[PDB]
């Protein structure tokens, strides 16, 4: 991978594995959820970051995932080539967005896009703030300066609050449980095994016959390397729509809240 | 990747990712076994077993067939570091008609050291019942020729430790972790609960302070039996020592054993 010509944006190829594959062949979206991960680290990277600045380093300040939007047109399949540009952008004082443009490498079509919002929060108190005039000077030479939005739409198509699930849910997964896999190398669990604990609770019929073409998923809380989960849906709709709710079963304490659109095959 | 210059092995080359590694930075052994069945998968494709099947041949996708694991051998002398690029050569062999065994070398892509090593034991079953048979005569027709005929081993050492016969657990087990299920992403193409998922629920039982002190050396692991997508496994641990540990897979609805392991661990 390479920064583009202008530096304000990254671009990397990744062949499609086998292991990265679904039962139709093509990538499932915890393997594209992880390539957005790795070309934007690898961005960080090629601009001298490791995703924190000297003056968030000095203030004890982390950025962190508040929300996830994917939406895929077409998945991959096992060896094919995928080119992924992605770019960050400011917010001022509420905090940064990335988003991300999937091509097929061969013909140059976009198959998809994605777009995340991100909030500083104190490592220590857990405690979330909006970001100083210090701290945004540091990295506003590495964003494009005039707005470059994936989702022209309203920056994710589905911008509107996600509601909580009522009890009782439709369908549910109880008792999910990281394993030292789902960690990262700062031994959190990484932001993609939300994504699969929220689709471990839609139905195999489902899954089978219709493809995940929009994901929105909100983080309010993160799961520790000791806790349960249990993942609910329930289905809100050639067209499926469901809202889902993660939760500690230990207290019932919300992490995390989403919606998923399928289309028939 | 390629096949070499004879066209009876495959190599290829691998830069570690941010997500695949762990607390050391270094790429884990769940992501170098992942990386074993890609290169080999690769080898599969260059020969000829196309993307229609997980590298099964012409005939074994007329008869229903697939690949399973049956024993799984790995030794790492120094695991990559996030961002470096290792090189991996693999080559398969069949053992007169009584094994089909797939072997790996893994090097530093710069130096061309041997960083690490590891051996596999195959057998095939019926897609449908679920039924294992022995590798037959009209499957191995159909890859022998891309075969090396000499014997080529990645443990071609006496008394090696990838040939160690793996006893049972007795109860009770020093150590264990409980109620481990397969979620999707732990499913290959097939439907099947992937081989490297089951190295992930042996090293579940291995206690913090041994994780956080040694780094894994060895492991050897037989497949007995298959985890379906709704069953649940215990994991039991028992340290039989350097640290070494025997390890036990089975389900926790009956007690039926699906692996057995050993894992060697040197002290950092
Ligand atoms: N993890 C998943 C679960 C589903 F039910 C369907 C798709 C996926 C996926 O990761 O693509
Ligand atoms: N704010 C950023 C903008 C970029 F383009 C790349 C990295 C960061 C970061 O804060 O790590
Ligand atoms: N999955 C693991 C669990 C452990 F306790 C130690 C190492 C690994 C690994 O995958 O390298
Ligand atoms: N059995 C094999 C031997 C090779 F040399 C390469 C590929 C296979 C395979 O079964 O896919």
């Amino acid at each position: 991978g390479s920064l583009t010509e202008d530096g304000l944006s990254y671009k990397e190829k990744f062949v499609v594995r086998s292991y990265e594959v679904g039962s139709n062949k093509t990538a499932t979206v915890e393997t594209i959820a992880n390539l957005l991960q790795e070309v934007g680290c690898n961005h960080a990277q090629s601009v001298g970051f490791s995703a924190t600045t000297t003056t968030m380093r000095k203030l004890h300040l982390i950025w962190v995932t508040a929300r996830m939007h994917i939406e895929i047109y077409k998945y991959p399949a096992w060896g094919d080539v995928v080119e992924i540009e992605t770019w960050c952008q400011s917010e001022g004082r509420i905090g940064t967005r990335r988003d991300w443009i999937l091509k097929d490498s061969v013909t140059g079509e976009v198959t998809g896009r994605a777009t995340s919002k991100w909030v500083m929060m104190n490592q220590d108190t857990r405690r979330l703030q909006k970001v100083s005039d210090d701290v945004r000077d540091e990295y506003l030479v590495f964003c494009p300066q005039e707005p470059r939005l994936a989702f022209p739409e309203e920056n994710n198509r589905s911008l509107k609050k996600i509601p909580k699930l009522e009890d009782p849910a439709q369908y549910s997964m109880i008792g999910l449980k990281p394993r030292r896999a789902d960690l990262d190398m700062n031994q959190h669990v990484n932001n993609v095994t939300y994504i699969g604990w929220v689709l471990e609770s839609i139905p195999q019929e489902i899954v089978d016959t219709h493809e995940l073409q929009v994901i929105t998923l909100d983080y309010r809380r993160e799961c520790q390397q000791d806790d349960v989960v249990d993942s609910l849906t329930t289905t809100t709709s050639n067209d499926s729509q469901f809202l889902h709710l993660l939760r500690l079963s230990g207290d019932g304490q919300e992490i995390n809240r989403g919606t998923t659109l399928w289309r028939k095959k």
